[PDB]
């Protein structure tokens, strides 16, 4: 037996500052993933400083359309997806600059739950360190590919290990696995509002800590209870605790 | 033994379709004037009587709801004012644990019940754009409707619909010609485990729909003009609409 003073009795949470990404500064280790929806103005930034960017589908036709000029600072080191999404000239533009243009046909996956196998294949082969993948897109337009963005990230538990945030216009999402988890809300770049969405099944026992509306040992659950339109309790920390996979939403400032 | 609907109805040029129509916090979509127009009644929720607001300028006494419902920091003062002035009904919902649009039902559904009308469908617009908390509240709501009033609900924003089928079986008539190319089968709040369909390009035969196994994405139609739907749980249908 060990003697003198031990640690006990300590137990394992998953700390996680979900806007770090938007910072100026700091030393994230990051992906980037551009999805078939409009750009926001803050994909310049993020580019920058990821380690991998790719676009999945019509990303590239975004991603495209809003680099006029210096196209040449925005290759992506790959695209993925069903070719006929995107633009010809587009295509022509990424393949003779170099860019991998890799096929995913199969008709049962959307292109980002496609794009991030590929992503992780790549993170792989070239043994990169990976903090989160920070995903631009899918919380707009149809309402089916909004919900099929949500599945991927159920999915991607499955896919790789590394964090996966989905970022649009005002709006974070973030799928906490069961368990206990520390997410610091403290960046400066969040908004006003967050959130709890029982999105696959109801989330029996969850309880946390730095929300204005709290939950302690409750029931989230389509028909029961969903927290929208929650806030901070302004201690820059928000933990959850959760029985079942419970996803996190959350504002970004301006 | 079966609910029969038509879900894109309410947008066909002609009818005789008794309905209501709630207008969220979200920009209107060019449908709107002529869902205003042959509307049995007409509401707004919150925000949404700002966006009517600045929307039918010029002519906003031909588009007077009859009444507003929410928490009036959601409303502009000017904008509170103006059809308080014109008789539009103001009804203060302040409940913190409830969304406005959650509220503006209950409001609807006294409403239908004081003046005895016979509705067959509640026509929301907004409520599918913008933050994603309310996206999914929005959802919520049809969850709770179901406590609220029997009358069915739809909400619109776009080219999307969606629409909640509770336990049971559903005949949903997608011939209008409104119909986009798209549809799907949302197992949101619980995995429904015995889903049975016709008229998809994906059919399901007592199968599992859940978040993280199968959730029923770019779906087409086969063309009969006919989707049949059985469900275990509360299954959230949605469909493109015609651009
Ligand atoms: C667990 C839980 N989460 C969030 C809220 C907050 N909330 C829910 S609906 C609403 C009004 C929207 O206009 C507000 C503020 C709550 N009460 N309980
Ligand atoms: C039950 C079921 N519903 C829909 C689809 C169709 N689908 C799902 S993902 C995808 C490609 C999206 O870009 C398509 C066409 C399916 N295969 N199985």
């Amino acid at each position: 037996h060990s003697s003198g003073l031990v640690p006990r009795g300590s137990h394992m949470e998953h700390a996680f500052t979900p806007l770090e990404p938007l910072l100026p500064t700091g030393n994230l280790k990051y992906c980037l993933v551009v999805l078939n929806q409009p750009l926001d103005a803050r994909f310049r930034h993020l580019w920058k400083k990821a380690l991998l960017r790719a676009c999945a589908d019509g990303g590239a036709n975004h991603l495209y359309d809003l680099t006029e000029g210096e196209r040449e600072s925005f290759l992506p080191e790959f695209v993925s997806g069903d070719f006929d999404s995107i633009r010809p000239e587009v295509k022509e533009y990424y393949t003779k600059k170099g860019c991998d243009l890799i096929s995913t046909p199969d008709q049962d996956h959307t292109d980002f739950t496609k794009c991030l196998q590929v992503l992780q294949r790549k993170i792989e082969e070239k043994e990169l360190q990976v903090d989160v993948i920070v995903t631009l897109g899918g919380l707009g337009g149809r309402f089916d590919q909004i919900m099929a963005s949500v599945n991927t990230l159920f999915q991607a538990t499955h896919i790789t290990p590394v964090p996966i945030i989905i970022i649009q216009k005002d709006s974070l999402i973030y799928l906490l696995q069961p368990g206990k988890h520390r997410l610091h809300v403290d960046t400066g770049m969040e908004g006003s509002w967050c959130g709890l969405i029982p999105v696959g099944q109801p989330c029996n026992q969850v309880t946390t800590t730095g929300l204005k509306w709290n939950l302690t040992n409750d029931v989230l659950g389509f028909g029961t209870l969903v927290s929208t339109s929650n806030t901070y309790d302004g201690s820059g920390l928000v933990t959850v605790e959760t029985d079942h996979p419970l996803l996190w939403t959350m504002a970004i400032k301006s």
